[PDB]
């Protein structure tokens, strides 16, 4: 039981990480000692009143991504929604959904992302997002609803992951407040990256273990 | 666009019918000609505020059944919920779920019923319910969450439907308010059967075009 989905918040250096039917709000300390839990562990249903009576309350959220404002997209299997998470507040709302993935992003009909998605993180370029399923990643425009470029392998636009455990997927990803950094998680390891939008590019590069850099996660991952 | 799901109402001679992502309430009037629509045809999200923000409000309901009181199980693909439908009021609520079928009815795990049920009707015997997927049926007790018998073909438990279009599947069903009777629906054809719990009882044989005998469904099915 590891982090299944994550997305980057609207506060500075704050992120949201979904494990099981649960989540935690994190101050993830990109460049200082003290990374710390602001809220949770808490069930999705109990912290997200607006999701208490949906499939996301019952089971949680298995992929996810920040959009803009205090809005993010959230996924469970075939199913997704757009939400207002209302950080450090209580006024969370469903804006679109719950819809299937094919009806929310029609360009995934016939793809491998149709019936479910592992991980996502928000890009720096315009309205771009990187999505990931099995050995494949996808680049999209959540605003125009458009597949910016063809479905390709992770190793193709993130070649620095070849031979690593991310060569064949990602359990969980989220985007950093540090420009062009993203956190990728799988099993019990985490990864930091500097990616450049629209270029075959590297680093990194220092694949680390999660709790050895993430002490505010001890006791909480694994979740068994 | 025909009938997809029905359950019998607690108000005598009334039934709810789910078509597409829509519903109707109806005095289906078995002892009379004076059939009538009571409510709708409305959207599920609108009629049922409890369901407004759910996969059911988005996509409608594909199978349901009366249990007891003002309560009914409702389904769409692998998910389902118990709700109180609050006859003729605002005050309709989610009791249980939304869960997957395999978490609501564990004994369905590994069977055809796990990814979806076609239709279902309340038995007169105890807390028992009959359910159909494809060309098989189940006999359950929803109160002790168990399968009363092995899943066999409709042909085997219901010998009256042999050589009828109902032999390989039912799209929708509900029990009458009269003893040992249920209605069944596939396309534009329907039938009224007289069922004895735990028997090989043949009859009846009245497979009729639905619009012919349901005056108050002209304009509604086939819902385009
Ligand atoms: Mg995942
Ligand atoms: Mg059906």
């Amino acid at each position: 039981g590891y982090i299944n989905a994550a997305f980057r918040s609207s506060r500075n250096n704050e992120a949201y990480l979904f494990i099981n039917d649960k989540y935690v709000l994190l101050d993830y300390a990109p460049g200082t000692s003290n990374d710390k839990v602001l809220y949770g562990p808490s069930f999705v249903r109990d912290g997200y009143k607006s999701l208490a009576k949906t499939i996301f309350g019952t089971y949680g959220i298995d992929c996810s991504f920040d959009t803009e404002y205090n809005e993010a997209f959230i996924f469970y299997e075939n199913f997704c929604a757009r939400i207002d998470y209302a950080p450090h507040s209580d006024k969370d709302k469903i804006i679109s959904g719950p819809k299937k993935i094919a009806d929310m992003f029609p360009f995934f009909k016939g793809t491998v992302f149709e019936n479910g998605i592992d991980a996502a993180f928000r890009s720096t370029k315009g309205k771009e997002v990187y999505l990931f399923k099995g050995d494949k990643y996808a680049r999209i425009d959540y605003l125009t609803n458009r597949l910016v470029q063809n479905i390709k392998s992770i190793s193709d636009g993130f070649p620095c992951l070849r031979g690593t455990i991310f060569e064949a997927g990602m359990d969980s990803a989220f985007a950093s407040h540090k420009t062009n950094e993203a956190y990728l998680f799988k099993g019990e390891y985490y990864a930091r990256i500097n990616f450049t939008p629209g270029s075959t590019n590297d680093i990194m590069g220092g694949v680390k273990k999660t709790l050895d850099y993430w002490p505010s996660l001890r006791g909480i991952i694994p979740l068994e």
